[PDB]
């Protein structure tokens, strides 16, 4: 039953939000508007505690159509979170807590959104973390884990194929925890949906195992909305999406209008609206006492009731299963287990070539069991990525008889973006998941935009990208990465990593593993790679080093991955003729440029030619090497030998660019690539 | 009526794909063994010419699972185009004209394939213009056009979220004669299917307003298969898909294992299956010549005539219908209008502020009258990316009543990946067809799948990318490009033009559409910026050129898009305290390195100190400058001044950073990053 207030709350939230985009002036508040009456219901039995944000048992809301955030950031004052008055009041503005569009990093905000399709796919990650945390600790007597995952989205998320990729993954996990509400409002930018978008979401819903429950008056029926997610939360075995309609800017003069869409309303649009309501037109960020005193009495406070209950109860646990409570209370805290790192496989010379990508297979084979956060999966390449180690369990229903969901090992499909954004969403849920995902390094392009997020955001998912370069061979261009690792390097945040053996392996997963805030891709070799003289874990995981060194070296060879034996091979031939090379390993772009610049300047000086090495693009380059030898075509089909052969990849075709780079500036200063005027 | 030389035609097909495979010893024999029966039927009854692969009115083919190769090099083989037995015995292997996955290059091949979604988008694409050039050209007793266009998919397409974006897009749109058939062999990569694989595909094709026809023994059953694509062609208003069953690697010893996906069958195997089909185990690329002799009648001579036929039909079109008639001839030979470039736009100094976003909507007005063959869209951004000219009339079904077939302007709805291969599709098919849409330039991330593609083929398709940078403002981070350009300048064959002004916008759209291999993307501002005294579509077009000079300048001041005009502001502060810079305008990196080195150096001479200007990430800037003032953080929400003012971006904090250059060189001599050792 909802009664006046219920009514009063939800006129506060609308007008709240056309008060925030009013003097933004900037923003979109027609979603706001319409999508308020389902904010107030849905928020108003989620559990949640607004005084601890991180109470890994709560329930989570997502806004996939972050464009809305107006609404967001009026919930969360509202209903208690660390966001004020004069918060709402520098809404988009250099600075504020309240930028344009929701950021993971707020207190209440969950993931960043505002990408479209991104938020969907996201909680679809958080509902597969759930439902492994309660199969891995939920005892008999000790539910630790049960919460819901609520997600609000739009037509341009639906339009996105990451939804699909998303939608199709979670109905075949038959995740019933997820429930997603879709303001059917008809609009979209360019005008109505019918202009491109007049498909059958609800019948296209049911093909992929969801249940599709329709409110034909979202605007109105506070009891039709309710009951749509009481009915939701019986469906334990498939997902639910509710089509909901409602009106674009509904109270507004020109309420189902795409101008509602993305401009502030006129003043006054926005007089009228509020008298309409039956609040003073002339009054702006007016909050009645009776609505914050409503849901301190039925959000806030049971909420609190809530966590202190959950937390008696895991102190019980802890007592009776120990191993169990001590182990999660550490993912909690957010520790890796102490010493964790002495499980990594370490090499010599005498051991054999390896390609990284079996090498690879061996980290995961010798942590998966010191490491129980660690969840891992492909998009349909298991067997060329080798990302399962032997003993594993998929991560399936119970239905399945494939698996069961305290499984750890996630088959993704040929679905590429969705495993970016459940990745993100799986690492977002708390209790110290690892993901990692494996996929061939040119197709970590076809998930760019979850790609994108995991540097900005800040979160720490690995994938395992094999097959890095025209060392594939056969299969040829469309399979061969030229442009990728470059892309990558480009963008803030993120770690990529191409160790060249054994021992760089093992960095490269030191490194991602211990990170907290920075995504991380490593690129590994389809092929054998010996095991190089001079590398040790220490060393590679300071993100560059000096692997060979010579006193006055003519010249400096920089190389990763594949390219670092050739620059081995290359300076024992330089060496026959009397050209002394030093050969540096730079296994990762970031790792390195954290180190201090004593540091970095004693592995790249002055005064000697660095020409580096690489079989792909060489634009990224001039921030470390004085010439580049790469390659900035497409590949070639060809057994891989031949391909780099043909490219010019071999020890004395290296050595002879290395004589080149010493003539040409034989007689010439030289400053390290590395020394910044300002 | 389906004979024995149906069933040794099978047979042969099946067992000239295998030979392929195991000679390469590389290869994928599943869907080759499968499918071999339905492209026996299909190819038999498509109208053709073998000995012309440019017929326009061909009926079109794509084998969107282009792993699959081998099955189609045996049709183009068999069937008459130019390929060969040797050809094909050298497949895999590096130089030949028969690689691992399909090239747009080679005859018979309409485009590259091997990335999964991306043969069943562009097929839309294709369909699209088909489409639009029978209701441009058609006359009453003229069909000139009216061909279909079929696609070969698997489950793995149909798990990727492009065509998902694409196949709603093609609903919506009605495309009748396009026609699909699913390779539902229930294996992929990992295994069997349901392990991740399970919706009812047949009722999400459904939702979008495809009709599903079913086939349910595609191994045998030639008469099926034929019905199939003979009921389907009768759905003039629904597009089809045949769930057409088949068992992956029937035949082999391993037909339902997933190990006969991608591996060469074992040798013995291979024996038993050309006796079980009665061959010879001991030969191998044998052709009989009844099937050489039975596609002749079947399909190459019949071809000929009915090509013969159109060619005579439109010579008297062109009697009856002149000047329409004189139009499709043009962009039958593929010709742009004479002279053309004269309805270009020119600006002076004198001339408004206007954003590039603004200068594109321009050329557009200026232009489409000219150009009968641009069509152009958005994916719901149209008053956002201003891409639609006013005079305009959306390509719609008659039904619609918003818009009809010969309309030229696409609503694409929220779908970046779907419109890039949907354009690449457009283009493939010729007749001069320009296609291009707009986005913001952070989300042409989102279809970075299609992008390399357009690169890879060379099919010269318009992006058309407002928003460029933190000029954005109050969205911010989320829609704000750091890493971006840097990206697509590391992608061979693709420009990436960023003008600074209206005549840099014309250098860029005449350069963009003269293109025949290069497809583009044009970086736009949302904000006003200044026409500058020097700037002119001459210059612009060599894609770098000396904007300001000055005799013995101090410092080059090197800048793209928005950060010309800050750099010509940086430049009359120095010249107050004396220092002399020039200002060099560098539209393109790629139009200018295509260049002669001996033009290039006169722009970027050696010994001054280069600094390089530009809001975006420093990292593709070390192949043009000596020190970079660039972004290499994510950006903000406040007023767009306010994020420029934050990141130090003011023309007097560009100029002491300029000072700072000057300063830390002075004294040393300095060599321009243009030349290289080797
Ligand atoms: C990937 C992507 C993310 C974006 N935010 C957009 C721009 N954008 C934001 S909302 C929207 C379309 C309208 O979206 P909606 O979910 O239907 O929202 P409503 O409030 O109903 O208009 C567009 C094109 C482009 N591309
Ligand atoms: C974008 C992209 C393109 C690729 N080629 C791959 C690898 N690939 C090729 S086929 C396939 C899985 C099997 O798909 P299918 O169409 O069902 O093929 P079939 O022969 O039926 O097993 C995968 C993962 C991943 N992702
Ligand atoms: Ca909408
Ligand atoms: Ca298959």
């Amino acid at each position: 039953q909802f009664t006046d207030i219920d009514k009063l709350a939800v006129s506060t939230i609308r007008i709240l939000a056309v008060d925030t985009v009013s003097k933004a002036n900037s923003g979109h508040p027609g979603a706001p508007l319409g999508m308020a009456p389902a904010a107030h219901v849905l928020w108003s039995q989620m559990r949640m505690n607004p005084t601890n944000p991180d109470w890994i048992n709560r329930d989570r809301f997502v806004l996939s159509n972050g464009h809305a955030v107006a609404l967001l950031y009026s919930m969360l004052h509202l209903t208690g979170y660390d966001l004020s008055i004069e918060d709402l009041k520098q809404f988009r503005q250099l600075g504020s807590r309240t930028p344009g569009h929701p950021e993971f990093e707020l207190p209440g905000v969950e993931v960043t959104t505002g990408p479209l399709g991104q938020g969907i796919s996201n909680a679809v990650g958080m509902a597969m973390a759930q439902a492994n945390l309660a199969a891995t600790y939920n005892k008999p007597g000790f539910t630790l884990s049960d919460n819901y995952t609520y997600v609000f989205l739009g037509d341009g998320c639906l339009q996105e194929g990451i939804s699909s990729e998303a939608s199709s993954l979670a109905g075949h996990l038959k995740l019933g925890n997820l429930i997603a509400i879709y303001d059917d409002n008809k609009i979209t930018i360019d005008g109505a949906t019918s202009i491109s978008f007049d498909e059958d979401v609800a019948k296209r819903y049911e093909a992929y195992g969801w249940e599709v429950l329709y409110v034909e008056n979202g605007n109105e029926d506070l009891a039709g909305i309710a009951k749509a997610i009481a009915q939701a939360k019986l469906s334990k075995d498939k997902p639910t999406l509710i089509k909901m309609t409602t009106t674009i800017g509904y109270g507004s003069l020109h309420a189902g209008s795409h101008s509602v869409h993305g401009a502030p309303l006129k003043a006054d649009d926005v007089k009228q609206l509020k008298s309409k309501f039956g609040f003073n037109p002339d009054k702006s960020f007016v909050v009645p006492q009776e609505v914050y005193d409503h849901y301190q009495k039925t959000i806030l406070k049971p909420g609190v009731e809530a966590n202190n209950k959950w937390n008696k109860l895991f102190s019980e646990y802890q007592k009776k299963f120990p191993e169990l409570g001590a182990e999660l209370a550490r993912r909690l805290s957010g520790q890796l287990p102490a010493n964790w790192e002495s499980k990594l496989p370490t090499y010599t010379a005498k051991d054999s070539a390896v390609a990284t990508r079996k090498l690879s297979e061996t980290v995961l084979e010798d942590v998966y069991n010191q490491l129980p956060e660690l969840i891992g999966g492909s998009a349909d390449l298991t067997p060329s990525n080798l990302t399962r180690w032997k003993e594993a369990l998929d991560f399936q229903p119970p239905s399945s008889g494939s698996g069961n969901y305290s499984g750890r090992y996630i088959r993704y499909g040929i679905r590429e973006h969705a495993m970016g954004a459940i990745m993100n969403g799986i690492s977002a849920f708390g209790a110290n998941y690892k993901p990692y995902g494996g996929t061939f390094l040119n197709f970590v392009s076809y998930a760019a935009g979850a790609v994108r997020l995991s540097a900005l955001s800040g979160h720490p998912v690995i994938w395992v990208a094999t097959h890095d370069s025209i060392g594939v061979g056969e299969d040829g261009p469309t399979h061969q990465p030229i442009e990728t690792l470059a892309h990558f390097r480009s963008l803030p945040n993120i770690q990529v990593w191409r160790p060249a053996d054994g021992n760089e392996v093992s960095a490269a997963y030191k490194n991602s593993l211990e990170s907290k805030h920075t995504p991380s891709i490593i690129a590994l070799s389809r092929q054998n790679l010996p095991q190089l003289e001079g590398s040790s874990i220490e060393s590679a995981s300071k993100g560059g080093y000096v692997l060979q060194d010579v006193a006055n070296p003519d010249i400096i060879l920089v190389a990763t991955g594949s390219e670092v034996s050739l620059s081995v091979e290359a300076a024992k031939t330089l060496a026959a003729k009397n050209i002394k090379a030093r050969v540096v390993s730079l296994p990762d772009f970031f790792t390195f440029d954290k180190q201090p610049l004593e540091y970095r300047l004693s592995v790249l000086p002055d005064n000697v030619p660095i020409m580096s090495v690489e079989v792909l693009a060489t634009t990224c380059w001039g921030k470390y090497a004085h010439q580049s030898f790469g390659i900035d075509r497409f590949g070639a089909s060809g057994k891989a030998p031949e391909v780099f052969k043909f490219f010019g990849f071999t020890p004395e075709g290296v050595a002879e660019r290395a004589q080149k780079t010493i003539a040409f500036y034989k007689g010439d200063k030289l400053i390290s690539p590395l020394k910044k005027a300002f």
